[PDB]
């Protein structure tokens, strides 16, 4: 679900995913066009074609599991959109904590007109 996600990415990252992540670059957050702005745009370009890729499933909503192991998180086995959700999020908030380090302020709440480009998953 939506509001695991921003918790995921609170552990991961220390940034609240509200502000931080709803509004950023082209992709994270509401709609996604145009050349994402850097790599933590990317990586919420690919969570979107992680979704994408899950038409029958409800990631906003629906809830998983995980723990922690060694650091690491490990999705806990619920129904297949679950499980699937969970991989799409974990590598989001990997994806975010390996790219803190070229985060920039600047991108949030980035204006939509100025996602220009083009980008397939
Ligand atoms: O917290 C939210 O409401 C959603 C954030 C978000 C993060 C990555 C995305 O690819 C799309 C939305």
């Amino acid at each position: 679900s939506l509001l695991e996600f921003g918790k995921m990415i609170l552990e991961e990252t220390g940034k609240l995913a509200i502000p931080s992540y709803s509004s950023y670059g082209c992709y994270c957050g509401w709609g996604g066009k145009g050349t994402p702005k850097d790599a933590t745009d990317r990586c919420c370009f690919v969570h979107d074609c992680c979704y994408g890729n899950l038409p029958d499933c409800n990631p906003k909503s629906d809830r998983y599991k995980y723990k922690r192991v060694n650091g690491a998180i490990v999705c806990e086995k619920g129904t297949s959109c679950e499980n699937r959700i969970c991989e799409c999020d974990k590598a989001a908030a990997i994806c975010f904590r390996q790219n803190l380090n070229t985060y920039s302020k600047k991108y949030m709440l980035y204006p939509d007109f100025l996602c220009k480009g083009e980008l397939k998953c």
